[PDB]
């Protein structure tokens, strides 16, 4: 059923181009605010552990997350797809940790905002009441900063959640970066594409671009990005079955996030501002140099660097 069980971007996350599955992230919780998930899906099933809807009448809507879109599936299935139960599907980064699936999100894959502040701090409480270590993963942006998620990215990140957002796909120019990537208390991730330039993987041109004053120091504030990660012609589950290749910094996100969840399985002891640092210190070990806009060292395009297995 799978045309590639380990897609590049997987492969590459890994540094192993003969990688033959994944592992990790056991007992961290992935919350993917997006256009929902496929819950029957055979490589997403053994890990789905919430599905709460953010998009309707009255909210959370309890056991209803039907994705209708696919983004959503797909960014799922990067982050922690598992091989499935006979093992002949894909593999995500954290194939071992729970999937929340939060619709915040309409099916047309654009969402309001209170319905997403609603979610980030839902997914905070629900790390408080549970007492387990929680991702907040978001594959969506805008380009302006709405208060009412900046304030509840906050709130989750002080109950010890980590958020990871996409940069945005509106580069290359400079200063191009979205919310709530944007914001210091996010981690914003841009896109690779599978191609090398001055040695490393190349950033792709539709990455948004933070702001050259900020950039350099290895130290994030607004507008920064942070991690670089695949997000070109990347192979993920798809919502009524089946896969499908997509791109953006939407694809990027899942293999941050899905790598946070690994390294915090190992690790679990580590606070979010712990773990925040350790993912930037593996990013930073590992310069990206191609793309325009990419230098030696953070820089605007890449942040930090390629955070790696
Ligand atoms: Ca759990
Ligand atoms: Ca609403
Ligand atoms: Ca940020
Ligand atoms: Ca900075
Ligand atoms: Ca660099």
């Amino acid at each position: 059923r799978a045309s590639q069980q380990i897609p590049w971007g997987i492969k590459a996350i890994y540094n192993n181009d003969t990688l033959t599955s994944t592992t990790g992230g056991s007992g961290i919780n992935i919350a993917v605010l997006d256009t929902g998930v496929n819950t029957s899906h055979p490589d997403l099933v053994n890990n789905v552990e919430q599905c709460k809807d953010f998009t309707g009448a009255t909210t959370p809507i309890n056991n209803s997350c039907t994705d209708r879109n696919g983004h959503g599936t797909h960014v799922a299935g990067t982050a922690l797809a598992d091989g499935g139960s006979d093992q002949a599907g894909i593999y995500g980064v954290a194939p071992d940790a729970d999937l929340w699936a939060y619709k915040v999100l309409l099916d047309s894959g654009s969402g309001y905002s209170d319905d997403i502040a609603a979610a980030i701090r839902h997914a905070a409480d629900q790390a408080t009441a549970t007492g387990t270590k929680t991702i907040i993963s978001m594959s969506l942006g805008s380009s302006a900063n709405n208060s009412l998620i900046s304030s509840a990215v906050n709130y989750a990140y002080s109950k010890g959640v980590l958020i990871v957002a996409a940069a945005g796909n509106s580069g290359y120019s400079q200063g191009t970066i979205g919310y709530p990537g944007a914001l210091p208390n996010a981690i914003a991730v841009a896109a690779l594409e599978n191609v090398q330039q001055n040695g490393t993987y190349r950033v792709a041109d539709y990455s948004s671009r933070g702001y050259i004053s900020t950039a350099g120091d290895y130290v994030i504030q607004e507008g920064d990005i942070e991690i670089s990660a695949p997000g070109s012609s990347v192979y993920s589950t798809w919502y009524n079955g089946g896969y499908n290749t997509i791109s953006g910094t939407s694809m990027a996100t899942p293999h941050v996030s899905g790598l946070a969840a690994k390294i915090w399985a190992e690790n679990p002891s580590l606070s979010n501002t712990q773990l925040r640092s350790n993912l930037q210190e593996r990013a930073k070990s590992v310069d990206i140099k191609g793309g325009y806009g990419a230098a030696i060292g953070d820089d605007y395009a890449s942040g930090f660097g390629f955070a790696r297995v």
